[PDB]
């Protein structure tokens, strides 16, 4: 499912995510935005053959079990199958324990490189929050 802005702001808000470990809900929005455009279907690999999954690209080496990543961890505890579904849960609670691990959002790339540091508030503008 492609979710509109603030459809998955309210989705993000409602599971916890607004202020979790400090990170405004505009920050979760602009990451989702650019890692994902909204889809909870898109999948990408990496060179190093590991793949990320879904709304917030969570990759397949450290967090979720794909089969083809070789001696990758699942520390999440769930198929990467699982980060592609239309509800949203699976991979809220999988970011969490990723944004607990020491380096905050900048364990995403698209956030480091276009979110902070910018108005993420504008992301969740206009919603009914
Ligand atoms: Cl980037």
């Amino acid at each position: 499912k492609v979710f509109g802005r603030c459809e998955l702001a309210a989705a993000m808000k409602r599971h916890g995510l607004d202020n979790y470990r400090g990170y405004s809900l505009g920050n979760w929005v602009c990451a989702a935005k650019f890692e994902s455009n909204f889809n909870t279907q898109a999948t990408n690999r990496n060179t190093d053959g590991s793949t990320d999954y879904g709304i917030l690209q969570i990759n397949s080496r450290w967090w979720c079990n794909d089969g083809r990543t070789p001696g990758s961890r699942n520390l999440c505890n769930i198929p990467c199958s699982a980060l592609l579904s239309s509800d949203i849960t699976a991979s809220v609670n999988c970011a969490k324990k990723i944004v607990s691990d020491g380096n905050g959002m900048n364990a995403w790339v698209a956030w480091r490189n276009r979110c902070k540091g910018t108005d993420v508030q504008a992301w969740i503008r206009g919603c009914r929050l």
